[PDB]
């Protein structure tokens, strides 16, 4: 790939892409590398390249970067955000939250994007207003307020 | 995109998928959203946020003010196919406001970590011959720019 | 994706790309499209490969001329993938050659025999080239009992 | 790589894979594998395959002779993202005894069929707005070479 999305841990890269290669569609465990024992592993995420590196504690992940992942219905944003969320991650603000391993996701309905984005900014406006009382995303919540 | 790569940014998302756009190969700005009302770090009708992609990545550009900062905790590794690509890419986030740093990385003015990383040099890194591996691994650890032409002679 | 691979079927291309999500490693239906105006493309990975399958008619007709080579990583493995692709309506071909029930060619080829017919060793690497002539599916042990 | 793309030529695949090299971005030879004994189309010392990528694609060319032939069943479809790489790629295949087909569909001199398809175009036809998919749709029917801009009048 031209361009892979390179994400620092502290001895748990394989585990990591592991537990995504489970968890999401389209995800894969593609190659583990040791050094010149694990020192880097090739993944992919939702069709996204990626490469774990191993490295010790020295960078920590912030909010600056996360994977927005956009969901069908309430199902879907509730699977996923119970897997991430109960596999020693965290709830956060507005659809986002946190991983085990510190890295953050946003399990954003797409009723939700599409609601926020709308040339209807009344609609669009209750829709913000009401995304930002929630943690997780309600989905019938935010359509009734868009209507 | 099922999965996008949302990157924060202190009200500086448009100027930065801009220069993205006009920077890397295959990249381009795709659609500006306006803010549908007042939120802690903007105006109802700023942008709020930048959809873009980069060399075949699909990404979020965030207008959420300076409550977050970047790190190495993240980066972009960006494959080049020789030094002239290398020596663009590198330059351009470099001298965009940003910073070198060692072993190929690199940040842009928004804080950004970028890899410009030769695919010579990492073939060598993960070559079955693993001492020639070391070799590369040492001789990358004296660069901050990558030299192809270094890389394979440590290798050979 | 900057560059995908278009493969044409005849009203199966969503069966086809299920098939290899099932089958193969890295490999998923991503997306299925209807007509402008029943699926007349989907979007799809195998191995990593982006794909799209479009549905436009029994106007072309596949040949060796285009295939995937899959590498394997022991007999086990190249047994399974082989016996998917002949079992589901498929057929062997020679030197680990298969074509699938769309018509598309298929190599099973174990990284050994990739390895044994590029080596710089002339000799080694001509006994497994012609020991692979003899073969459909290919057999890792007798490759490398050749090249021995 | 895991999986390869692997296309027939007559005794020129290193011919292919240097063309394509030098033609689209991103693309390279990494590797030549000559015949360790004769063969039905070679002798031993001939080029057997050839290792490239083409835009991300892992590929493979392999000299089998004539025995067969390429069609429309097998494509790569290459995504613009201006009327200038549009032209470009477009003029470099057909030019280079190749043959202009339809749609964006065109055939380099071996024989294999590339689409070069501005992305404007995929998304118009994919659009959820179904009767202006439509429109692009009955547009790119009326072309060999893509025009973007006529491909947005029809969808707009």
């Amino acid at each position: 790939s031209k361009n892979t999305i390179c994400l620092w841990y502290d001895s748990a890269a394989l585990e990591a892409a592991t537990f995504y290669a489970e968890t999401f569609p389209d995800s894969a465990v593609l190659a583990v590398h040791r050094a010149p024992d694990v020192l880097t592993v090739e993944f992919r995420v939702m069709g996204i390249p990626c490469l774990g590196l191993n490295g010790g504690p020295a960078f920590r992940h912030s909010e600056a970067f996360s994977f927005q992942v956009a969901t069908d219905d309430q199902a879907e944003t509730d699977r996923l955000w119970n897997a991430i969320v109960d596999n020693g991650g965290e709830e956060s603000a507005c659809g986002w939250c946190r991983d085990k391993w510190g890295i953050s996701w946003q399990i954003t309905p797409r009723v939700l994007s599409e609601a926020i984005a709308s040339p209807d900014r009344a609609a669009a406006r209750r829709a913000f207003e009401a995304m930002m009382t929630m943690g997780r995303i309600d989905i019938a919540t935010i359509e009734k307020a868009f209507k």
